[PDB]
């Protein structure tokens, strides 16, 4: 076929039901991550081509960065519920990987609020009981599908993307090949 199990995906010999349709794992540490967003634009090309009424998860995983690594999920669990991914993520990975002004969780914080939301609104959010079940989704979905490594998508609890088995001269082609097989086992 054109597309083929252990080609362009692979698929969970223990399926996950209940999953959200297309699951996304990060980390504010992973370098290909950082290609992901802001060089590749892969969430953003990937929504372009999903069918109507297709919802779109991303969450942050604790296995890299020790210390900051949680935090940094407690911070995206916060993003999550202020709903500022969009005004966030960028500096958050570039104050990690590009920078390296973020050695702590009030370096973090201080890009929410350079971001503009209000210290008392983030501390708020930061404690709340609602970034706490937040927080245990994101841990929970990670248990659910094995990931121990990132970037990661996962699409209706049954099939993984494998990047690994797509051309990657051309960064355009990349992403189109990715985007379109995440449509292909959206359809499946």
């Amino acid at each position: 076929a054109q597309y083929e199990d252990g080609k362009q995906y692979t698929t969970l010999e223990k399926p996950v039901a209940g999953a959200p349709q297309v699951l996304e794992f990060f980390s504010f540490f992973c370098p290909h991550c950082y290609q992901f967003e802001e060089v590749l634009h892969i969430s953003d090309n990937v929504k372009k081509k999903l069918p109507e009424g297709v919802k779109m998860t991303k969450y942050h995983v604790n296995f890299m960065g020790g210390d900051l690594g949680k935090d940094l999920t407690q911070a995206w669990a916060v993003a999550m519920a202020l709903g500022v991914e969009d005004k966030v993520t960028v500096p958050l990975f570039e104050g990690v990987q590009k920078t390296q002004t973020i050695r702590s969780a009030s370096d973090i914080r201080d890009v929410f609020i350079n971001a503009g939301i209000k210290g008392e609104e983030y501390d708020a959010a930061w404690n709340s009981f609602v970034v706490k079940s937040l927080v245990a989704q994101q841990e929970k979905a990670a248990a659910d599908v094995q990931l121990r490594g990132v970037p990661a998508m996962f699409v209706n609890g049954k099939y993984q993307l494998n990047p690994q088995g797509m051309d990657t001269s051309n960064m355009d082609v990349f992403v189109q090949q990715y985007a379109d097989t995440v449509k292909y086992l959206s359809e499946k």
